[PDB]
């Protein structure tokens, strides 16, 4: 349940920066995306994102189904703090509810 993001850097710069990126996009969502250790699915070639508040669970799944090129008759899963959010909320609603205390949004991607 660890985060690679998380142990890489110190809270101290991660939580600068979630603040640096959230005064300049005050419209936008600071998330870490990474994949959970032990799925069979494709690694993420960029953990960090910039997402927009107004955009549903379910359009940034399909963000990340674009961004792995995965095949569109597989499944995948989206992990908030170890929950499956449901993909009709908004991410603003996810992102005030399950903010790191660094203020980055971090989910875990998996396949079943």
């Amino acid at each position: 349940m660890r985060s690679k993001f998380k142990d890489e850097h110190p809270f101290e710069k991660r939580k600068a920066e979630a603040e640096r990126i959230r005064q300049k996009y005050t419209d936008r969502i600071p998330v870490i995306c990474e994949k959970v250790e032990k799925s069979d699915i494709a690694t993420i070639d960029k953990k960090k994102y910039l997402v927009p508040a107004d955009l549903t669970v379910g359009q940034f799944v399909y963000v990340i189904r674009k961004r792995i090129k995965l095949s569109p008759e597989k499944a995948i899963f989206i992990f908030v703090q170890d929950t499956l959010p449901p993909t009709a909320a908004l991410m603003s609603s996810i992102y005030e509810l399950h903010k790191d205390e660094d203020g980055f949004l971090y989910i875990t991607y998996s396949g079943e």
